[PDB]
C-alpha cells in the first residue's frame, strides 16, 4: 500500500537506469512497472534499484545522459567539451553532441 507509484530507477543490463514505478515491495526485490508500459509487471531486485535524484554543468563534469543505444535511459559520461549551448559528451559505455535537456548531474543515489 504505502509504496504504491514511487518512482525509482532501475539498472538494466547494459548498465543504463531506466524509469519506472513501484506497485509492491518485497524482502529482496520490487514489483514494479517501467515507465510507458502500465500492464506488465516486473519484479527487480533491490541491488538493481535507486531511488531518483533529488528534486551546474561544465566541462569535465561527469553527468548522466538521456539516450538510447530501446527505451531511453540514463547513461553514465563525461562533459568533454561546452560552447554556447553545445555539450560535447563521451559516454563510460564507450563523442556525441547533446543540448542541455538531455543531460543531469550523476545521481547521488546509491543501489539500494
Amino acid at each position: 500500500a504505502y509504496f504504491q507509484g514511487l518512482p525509482v530507477e532501475v539498472r538494466g543490463s547494459n548498465g543504463a537506469f531506466y524509469k519506472g514505478f513501484v506497485k509492491d515491495v518485497h524482502e529482496d526485490s520490487v514489483t514494479i512497472f517501467f515507465e510507458n508500459n502500465w500492464q506488465s509487471e516486473r519484479q527487480i531486485p533491490f541491488g538493481d534499484v535507486r531511488l531518483p535524484p533529488p528534486a551546474e554543468i561544465t566541462e569535465g563534469d561527469e553527468v548522466e545522459v538521456y539516450s538510447r543505444a530501446e527505451p531511453c535511459g540514463w547513461w553514465l559520461a563525461r562533459v568533454r567539451m561546452m560552447k554556447g549551448d553545445f555539450y560535447v559528451i563521451e559516454y563510460a559505455a564507450c563523442n556525441e553532441i547533446v543540448t542541455l535537456e538531455r543531460l543531469r548531474p550523476v545521481n547521488p543515489n546509491p543501489l539500494a
